């Protein structure tokens, strides 16, 4: 039985914190929002319900003080939108200690790398930092202190920095989180960012609908055959980038069907998912910064063309007046600036 | 009083043919469609109605034989979609004679140039070829032999090859078509292609709606503020191309308002215009081939960047699997290959 720090008490945060507490571990949870922490404190528990997980959980601690949640943890689970990773790394830098395990859920593209870079810049001790490319849970918290859990993934790719510590890492969480399965390195998990394909493009191709708040089923109506075919050509660029590092990451289709259109039209799970109701959506903010941007940067490195990814990237930036190539995850933010394709491979081992 | 050949008996073709015939000129009209020519023949007239033009017109001739319509004409008006210009030039090459005036209504970007190139390649006599950037009439033909004319533009830019013949040209049609006003040269008319801005982009940004046949008012609902702002940034590229040749062509706004959104939301004329109901639309086929393509090619020549035009161009090509950069109007098709910005200016004088 160990101490887990759960950072971020959003939908996922709620689920991990309940899951862990119901499994007999000590859970210390944090969220930047004091108010939210205050409502959960009043309630005195986190109620989990649904097919995937049901129970009344009791974290050992709820706080809005990051150091208090982290300082004494054995494992630190970070469950926030990838756009926040940097901020969290800088903030916890002073509390971490040699021997802790940090896991980004998930890392989007380059979460562990970016995380490692910031910690070293802030003179932190060397620690093992892992990342998963998927979300363990499908859930929704209607209010603080509550979470509905539809399901829990049965297998999850997991990789860390440094890669040799993958076994030890998994040896640590194995009893409680046997879903994690080690892949070669963090390039594998980071290049398996399906959201970078499925979110920005279809949203761009439904821009007016989204801006105008005109309701539509994101998957069912937002992705017609030609939109699915275009997404497949963007996916092919991702795959070509993975092959240039010698990795065999799965295509969007494999991630779910001979086509994306078939895959999407056929998952009943997508029944009822609405598209964005405005352009200030994560499908752009997060998936472009932590997905398209790094993908493009990477392809530039290994000299693999990404004309479609770039075209999408450039149109979205202008469409919303955000210089994503500057604000997103650049090779520099990942600590990969001036490395050759082989140098990059060597940096993750 | 003279002989006019009206080529193309679509909406515009119907209107010109009626207008001219009601004005006492001899009209010989053609259309590639025998059937259509046959229905109009049966009816024995063209009925024009509406505020802009009303009357029962009698062309002197209706035929599906191009040479018969052209051989004896003094002025030849071509009223077809710009994508057809090439074909028509090649087909009439053998019937034209020194002294005739050809006018493309309109020329889209580079209509007169492309037209001139094909005629010379086919060993035709030298003739004056003009183009207008606008459509004289706003009309609709519900059936062959009929046309509803809302209105007739009061002023139209007109330019020709060779530019010095602009006065003579206008001296020729002046009595019947006083709406035409000479501008400097064909670069002016060709760079004043507002459709290249207003059609491809908004359609792309409503791709799913269009493909799915989901009804919407093209202007009113397809162009939201951010879509209008993006169009303005594409327009700026067009304008930068015009400035590099020393021309002052009007912005989309001037062509109609401080913004495109304001302009469009405010014209009652756009009340009731639906967006495309599929992707096999002229807003792509015509406006990309005869608008975006040549604009991009031109900017490349005068060394003016057109990242947004290119981005739109590349996304549409892939979106519909059509290599527009190959099939559209290239510098080569315009007979401008290997000319310096100044050489291009010299070719139109």
């Amino acid at each position: 039985s160990k101490t887990y720090a759960v950072l971020g008490l959003g939908n996922g945060g709620h689920a991990f914190a309940a899951y862990l507490a119901l499994k007999g571990q000590s859970v210390l949870a944090w969220d930047i929002d004091a108010q939210r922490i205050k409502e959960i404190q009043d309630r005195g528990a986190i109620i989990a319900e649904g097919p995937g997980l049901a129970g009344t959980a009791h974290p050992d601690l709820l706080t809005s003080d990051i150091g208090l949640a982290v300082k004494d943890a054995d494992v630190i689970l970070i469950v926030v939108p990838a756009i926040h990773h940097a901020s969290i790394a800088a903030n916890i830098a002073s509390y971490i200690s040699e021997g802790q395990l940090i896991i980004l859920n998930p890392g989007a593209t380059g979460g562990a790398l970016e995380f490692r870079k910031i910690l070293r810049e802030n003179g932190a001790p060397e620690v093992t930092i892992g990342e998963t490319s998927s979300m363990l849970f499908t859930c929704r918290s209607e209010r603080p202190g509550q979470v509905t859990v539809n399901a829990i993934k049965g297998a999850m790719d997991f990789a860390c920095l440094p890669a040799a510590k993958a076994g030890w890492a998994l040896e640590q969480i194995g009893s409680v989180l046997p879903q994690y399965v080690a892949v070669e390195n963090v390039l594998h998990t980071s290049l398996t960012n399906v959201n970078a394909v499925m979110h920005p493009l279809p949203t761009l191709l439904n821009a007016a609908r989204c801006e105008s708040g005109t309701p539509f089923q994101y998957y069912l109506e937002g992705i017609t055959p030609s939109v699915g075919s275009l997404a497949e050509k963007v996916d092919a660029e991702r795959i070509a980038i993975a092959k240039a590092f010698d990795l065999n990451v799965p295509s969007v289709c494999e991630w779910y069907p001979a086509t994306i259109y078939e895959a999407v039209q056929g998952n009943p799970a997508y029944r009822g998912i609405a598209g964005p109701i405005n352009l200030n959506t994560r499908y752009f903010f997060e998936d472009v910064s932590t997905g398209l941007v790094p993908l493009s940067e990477l392809g530039r490195a290994v000299n693999v063309p990404t004309p479609l990814i770039d075209a999408v990237l450039d149109l979205i930036s202008s469409l919303i007046d955000t210089d994503f190539r500057k604000e997103g995850r650049t090779l520099e933010k990942l600590g990969l600036s001036g490395l050759t394709a082989a140098g990059i491979r060597s940096a993750v081992e």
